[PDB]
DNA sequence: TACGCAACCGGTTGCGT
DNA sequence: TACGCAACCGGTTGCGT
């Protein structure tokens, strides 16, 4: 079809070519007649055709694991954005947590060519962390490891600990001793991270969590609703929960409405994450909040710059949780006697 | 690359190629041998190169709106499901109302030449609509119109209007005479058309909704939390409301307890999606569901023939709303009257 | 000066033998 | 029998003049 151009405005294609990408001098007159044949024509030049002879797609793929959650389908939105801004076409990708998909995903990735790649995988088992080497070669950061668990890729780490630490505080410092908490799976970052940082907190304060006391999440409502439930179902019961994100947050609001408690009145609540809504929620939840958007054109930046600047060594960038106070927490018993 | 394979392999290029896509005999020691090689130099094929020579890239564009929100975060996480399962490769573009940033996203996609589109554009001025004509060549599947606006897409139809009278209708039949809505966007078909069908519904029953009763919602939260405000702001209040989505939905419960106000002892409240934390809102939204899924499939579906069984006849389904009842609706003063 | 030639990127596939 | 030749898809870009 750029032969079509050329023959219409009697140029070469090599000129065709140039004058539509500026990148070498065209007499006006030539300029406006490609331009002009470029019109009628309808043309649209192909990228694919572009990529074969430039080597290079212009489009980056985020291999994820499930994009409506809150929590990610902020992360993704976020990305979208920088790849747009900076001329970028974005491959949503989610596997899942599911190795097959996710070999899949990755493979037809390496094969469309995507110029580098985002990962986040959630949990990363050994054959995951052997399949991302098999494709070190294509650029990549991982968004969502705690530590960095390979030299073969950028990351991006939150901090997921020291946020949880601060949750553990807050209830401490406002009169809690008596608390409880429904982490995330421990597979994950956010899961064991956020739950270590939030026991280190109490032992410092000599405070125990009875086992009857932890329940395990998986990041859904429906576990929020159910660990919540388990929690106030028995004889003793805290006067405080820690629960390991926003959504499983809002699912122990629930349930604690369904058994007649009283938030924070009856129980005090802190969550996690700072999702978009969680000041709605009712009530408007005091949480921990994550930074979701840093988290993204962090790691957008990070991959341009091993793109562009071709950068060889892995680089790994830190961003902060930070408290936000709602109304979910109430005083604890302990509170006038510090 | 496919050249140093063959070298190894001591075979054509042409043989390699038709092993890899079997779509030839080759004498399995040959197959073998090219196996091999492949495996050695670790080698991708490139999609491009394939595309630029068979014409299609299998991969396929949505051009959406936003894609954090639980709606269309819905919508969207289904879509890909379908693409993965019939080897697409999805291409998420927002351009968030904005003709620019969507004549700026509906060019790169051509350009990268995807497969067919699927558009979710909520708004549709005529400029827009000028615009999508002027790539009727690449076939596409409209997802958010109410009825079909252009002879050269196919669309999909959701009934928005029966499943706004659906809402007016229970409101009515549980004993509600005062009753206030909060619609969407007129200038969207969840809007204007959620919001005329439970117009219809009222007329039929002689209910006049008081003009300082009806408040524009944006589908975000803080609309739901500002109308909702506004509306018991009042001296004379409804004792229901019809909320044109969930999300504000989930605004209007906030506010509502935060006056102090029950729910639904003190209003009763009807949503509109079925999201899926709906149910945890609090109290349990009883909300008409909107099959987000088969929403997704669906234009899935009728955007693959169009491709592979090269349909040039525009097509048009219809899917259908339905309530669902959870708790924040009450009986009215009207129930025992009827 | 302002522009064109022809090889190249990496695969597919119709004819042959 | 089982496989290879060479043109083609649609652009880019080093040398020239
Ligand atoms: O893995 C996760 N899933 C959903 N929400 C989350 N918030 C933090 N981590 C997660
Ligand atoms: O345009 C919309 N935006 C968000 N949620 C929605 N639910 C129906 N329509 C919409």
């Amino acid at each position: 079809t750029i032969k079509d151009v050329a023959k219409r405005a009697n140029v070469s294609t090599t000129t065709v070519s140039h004058v539509i990408n500026k990148t070498r001098f065209v007499a006006e007159e030539t300029r406006n007649a490609v331009w002009a044949a470029i019109k009628e024509l309808h043309y649209s030049p192909s990228a694919v055709a572009r990529s074969l002879a430039v080597n290079h797609t212009k489009s980056i793929g985020l291999l994820a694991t499930s994009s409506e959650a809150a929590y990610f389908a902020e992360i993704i939105e976020a990305v979208e954005k920088n790849c747009f801004q900076k001329g970028y076409t974005l491959i949503l990708g989610n596997a899942w947590n599911n190795l097959e998909k996710q070999r899949a995903y990755l493979s037809m990735m390496a094969q469309k060519r995507v110029d580098g790649l985002l990962v986040m995988c959630s949990e990363y088992p050994e054959p995951l962390l052997a399949m991302l080497e098999e494709y070190r070669h294509i650029p990549m950061v991982v968004m969502d490891w705690g530590e960095a668990k390979a030299d073969f890729t950028d990351a991006v780490i939150d901090n997921a600990f020291e946020g949880g630490y601060m949750a553990g505080r807050y209830l401490i410092e406002r009169g809690h001793r008596e608390i409880g908490v429904i982490p995330g799976p421990l597979e994950r970052n956010t899961g064991a991270g956020r739950l270590a940082g939030f026991m280190k907190a109490m032992e410092e304060a000599m405070i125990k969590v009875p086992e009857s006391w932890i329940v395990q999440g998986d990041f859904e409502p429906e576990s929020g609703y159910r660990a919540m439930q388990q929690i106030l179902s028995q004889p003793h019961r805290p006067t405080a929960v820690f629960c390991g994100g926003d959504i499983m947050a809002m699912g122990a609001l629930c349930a604690a409405d369904e058994m007649g408690l009283r938030v924070p009145q009856d129980v005090s609540l802190i969550g996690y994450d700072n999702v978009r809504n969680a000041r709605y929620f009712t009530p408007a939840l005091t949480t921990i909040h994550q930074p979701k958007d840093s988290l993204g054109e962090t790691a957008f930046n990070m991959l341009l710059d091993r793109i562009v600047n071709k950068r060889e060594e892995p680089q790994s960038i830190e961003v902060h949780p930070r408290l936000i106070e709602r109304r979910s927490v109430a005083d604890g018993p302990f509170r006038d006697y510090r």
